[PDB]
């Protein structure tokens, strides 16, 4: 049981405020990352990686809000569900071996961003080969459930990788793959990632379970 918006201004204001909140997070994650001048001050730590993740998330969310708001301001005069789960990201065996044979060279973190609507974005926690690897793939705890959804739904998956070796800024998490799930993806469990960087750690597929009710 939910109340409908009173007017278009209230919605715009809500979006506007959320944009400003996200910018605060961006600014603060930036200020924290700027303090990471050395290992004594947190450089190359997990804490730093988490800050990079938050910067990424707030940046991405802010972008969706901006687009929605621009959409609202250009409007003219005035059921089903999809569930994603058991996400798995297979890595190349040779990459993994390098982390074993040269474990002090770098730290590697991965995450997944799931975006459907503009107010519909979720990011998995950080995953690493140290704590998420089953077989040759990273396992994610994350379940993503989309309600009151139409049959032309799209869910954008973005895979990010962070490499740590040995004024507002941009997250060091880099986009290492993307895929758009739609109705035609239903019943499938293995998808070919687009935009995978030349010579990346990713095997190039992503695995997941899609439940769907209409």
């Amino acid at each position: 049981g939910h109340m409908c918006q009173v007017n278009i201004k209230q919605k715009m204001q809500e979006l506007n405020n959320e944009i400003n909140m996200q910018q605060t997070v961006i600014y603060q994650a930036s200020q924290a990352l700027n303090c990471c001048v050395d290992e004594e001050h947190g450089k190359g730590s997990l804490e730093e990686a988490e800050a990079e993740r938050l910067l990424l998330i707030a940046t991405g969310k802010r972008t969706l809000l901006i687009d929605e708001l621009n959409k609202l301001k250009n409007e003219g005069p005035q059921k089903g569900s999809v569930t994603l789960s058991e996400i798995r990201l297979p890595l190349k065996a040779d990459f993994v071996c390098s982390t074993v044979q040269k474990p002090d060279a770098a730290n590697y973190y991965y995450l997944i961003i799931l975006k459907a609507g503009a107010e519909n974005m979720v990011a998995t926690p950080l995953a690493s080969t140290s704590n998420s690897l089953n077989g040759d793939a990273l396992t994610f705890t994350t379940t993503f459930t989309l309600q009151d959804v139409s049959n032309d739904f799209e869910i954008n998956i973005e895979v990010y990788s962070l490499v740590q070796k040995k004024a507002v800024r941009t997250s060091n998490f880099a986009l290492v793959g993307s895929y758009t799930l739609s109705l035609s993806s239903v019943g499938n469990t293995k998808f070919v990632l687009d935009k995978v960087p030349f010579l990346s750690s990713l095997e190039g597929h992503i695995y997941l379970k899609i439940k769907c009710q209409v």
